[PDB]
């Protein structure tokens, strides 16, 4: 499947794509304001994620640091990124279908839209200004809005036991981005697409 990744933010981002233990395609790339990166992702990719990293410095060997979404200091990512990060999440060709969603479970750094470019399903969007409205205790000094599990590390936030409910903090994400997952056991907002669809992820989809 092809994913077109588009940067519509006014600042540079470093896109990242990974399935947790390996990179998807080159795994990562600078995208200036307006730029697009098309990647190819193996069919049957399960648990893929694409996200944005902000304020990064890399050297010529491609090692460095990012203010949000840093995946072990590498330009070309192979593991998941350090929160806070809005996540486009997907699983391809799973008994005939594709499954996509956007998640705030690891916080929020950049607004995002995640849409099929082929026919037969809808996209999802989480474009609201969460960083500006973030409750004091979730503000990341580094930029972005952390999720409550990252800040507080309790069973109730992390849904360690599998019995958690919504919390004051998850209700803030849900109120601002009703189409994204706000905590683990949130009522699913996954979209089912035909097997083998293609996709666009857009950072800052709105003006």
């Amino acid at each position: 499947a092809t994913f077109e990744i588009v940067n519509r933010c006014s600042y540079t981002v470093w896109a990242a794509a990974s399935k947790g233990d390996a990179a998807l395609d080159a795994g990562g790339r600078q995208l200036n304001s307006g730029e697009s990166w098309t990647i190819n992702v193996e069919p049957g990719t399960n648990g893929g994620k694409i996200w944005a990293r902000t304020d990064c410095y890399f050297d010529d060997s491609g090692s460095g640091i990012c203010k949000t979404g840093d995946c072990g200091g590498l330009l070309r990512c192979k593991r998941f990124g350090r929160p806070p990060t809005t996540l486009a999440e997907f699983s391809l060709n799973q008994y005939g279908k594709d499954y996509i969603d956007i998640s705030n479970i690891k916080g929020f750094n950049v607004p995002m839209d995640f849409s099929p470019t082929t026919r037969g399903c809808r996209g999802v969007r989480c474009a609201a200004d969460i960083v500006g409205q973030c409750p004091a205790k979730l503000k990341a000094p580094g930029g972005g809005c952390n999720d409550a599990c990252t800040v507080f590390q309790t069973s109730e936030y992390c849904c360690t036991t599998g019995k958690c409910g919504p919390t004051e903090y998850s209700r803030f994400f849900k109120r601002l981005c009703p189409d994204a997952f706000s905590y683990v056991l949130d009522k699913p907002t996954t979209v089912t697409c035909p097997g083998s669809s293609n996709y666009r992820v857009t950072f800052c989809p709105t003006a």
